[PDB]
């Protein structure tokens, strides 16, 4: 979990389960589906949450990525496509990534997270499990 309240994603996360696998999408893909969001607004980034486990006397928590619309979240000020560790930029081919998405943040208990879903044809990154 988080010990500093996070910016809340509209969407469920995507969790790595196989080490060694890269988090990626084909250009033009990787924006999760939300009812009524026009394709011109489908732009943003996946943000990596590095997780850390406590030591036991048993025997390791892999990252989980969350989506933020362009101009929101923890990297709200960074330019689209800029090489930044833990940030993976995604956008519909219909989006102009020079402008922030006209999309209001989520929460409080106005709205639960939308289960992450992608349109038919989307190449899913192997080794990752989409929450929900
Ligand atoms: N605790 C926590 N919840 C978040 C965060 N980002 C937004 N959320 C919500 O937590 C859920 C993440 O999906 P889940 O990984 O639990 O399947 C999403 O519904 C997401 O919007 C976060 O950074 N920390």
């Amino acid at each position: 979990e988080f010990n500093v309240v996070p910016y809340y994603s509209w969407f469920s996360g995507i969790t790595q389960f196989q080490k060694g696998k890269e988090f990626e999408f084909v250009e033009g893909q990787g924006v999760p589906i939300a009812p009524g969001v026009p394709a011109t607004e489908a732009k943003g980034y996946w943000y990596r949450h590095n997780r850390r486990s406590f030591k036991t006397a048993d025997g390791q928590l892999l990252p989980r990525w969350y989506f933020y619309y362009l101009g929101t979240g923890p990297h709200a000020k960074d330019q689209y496509g800029t090489d930044i560790d833990g940030v993976y930029w995604v956008a519909s081919n219909q989006a102009d990534v020079n402008t922030p998405a006209d999309i209001v943040d989520r929460d409080p208990s106005s709205d639960e997270a939308i289960p992450t879903r992608f349109p038919p044809g989307t190449v899913l990154p192997q080794g990752y499990y989409i929450e929900g």
